[PDB]
């Protein structure tokens, strides 16, 4: 009887809407430390502490191009961050401490009793995600701090793609006609490198650097795996093991590979 299992069981077509279970709620983050500026989704009555998951835009992006994923995810029991950088031209180093940064403030709000998600978040369950130099970003915070339970970075760009220290279950989302973090020289030798934990590449077939963002063509199959990944991952949660672990077989996905999923 596993302790962090929230919500009803998993179906595919409850994982492919474009909402979960749980009602939603936000708010601004009044006082953002450490980083620009933060959004708080989180569910109502999940049924017990939830993990939380800070996630970050890449280079001149804001909180709009990765938005879609607080309530997809907040909606399957997750208090979700998303976030601003202090200047839209901040590189994945220090996004990565912004990232941090996001999630100890749901930490320290976890415990202040004027807080809507007072007493909601398991404060030892934590996840990142982000695009780009974002996604980047949460390559960097995982390899920096592996008591993190899960990542799912999305067309993630650093300078350096030798991330073998990461011990973190890890999620690549890739897009197959990327121009800007070409898959050949960013995402996929990324995902090769990763040598020490549970792994995942899910590219999007003809899709352009932005094909995870907002607005999205693939939500139903790309919510249902970021979903599904945390759930796995940051919940134990092997109701969960199919869906995060299995081939798609879908003409969404150019290419697909996994390692150590259990």
């Amino acid at each position: 009887t596993n302790p962090y299992a929230r919500g009803p069981n998993p179906t595919a077509a409850s994982l492919e809407a474009s909402a979960g279970p749980f009602t939603v709620r936000s708010f601004t983050v009044s006082r953002p430390s450490g980083y620009g500026a933060g959004t708080v989704y989180y569910p109502t009555n999940a049924g017990g502490t939830v993990g939380a998951i800070a996630i970050v835009p890449g280079y001149t992006a804001r909180q709009s191009s990765i938005k879609w994923w607080g309530p997809r995810l907040a909606s399957h029991g997750f208090v979700v961050i998303t976030i601003d950088t202090n200047s839209t031209l901040d590189q994945p180093s220090s996004r990565s401490s912004q990232q941090m940064a996001a999630l100890r403030q749901v930490a320290s709000l976890n415990g202040t009793s004027s807080s809507p998600i007072y007493g909601k978040v398991d404060t030892a369950r934590m996840g990142v995600m982000g695009w780009s130099m974002g996604g980047g970003g949460s390559l960097i915070s995982a390899a920096n701090n592996p008591s993190l339970k899960a990542a799912a970075p999305q067309a993630p760009w650093d300078s350096s793609t030798n991330f073998s220290s990461v011990t973190v279950p890890t999620l690549i989302f890739a897009c197959e006609n990327d121009s800007i973090a070409p898959v050949n020289s960013s995402a996929l030798p990324i995902y090769d490198s990763m040598s020490r934990n549970a792994k995942q590449f899910l590219e999007i077939n003809g899709g352009s650097h932005s094909c995870a963002n907002s607005g999205n063509s693939n939500q139903a199959l790309i919510g249902k795996k970021g979903v599904a990944w945390m759930k796995r991952f940051m919940d134990n949660d092997t109701r969960y093991s199919t869906f995060a672990c299995e081939n798609p077989n879908s003409t969404r996905v150019s290419d697909f590979r996994t390692a150590n999923c259990s």
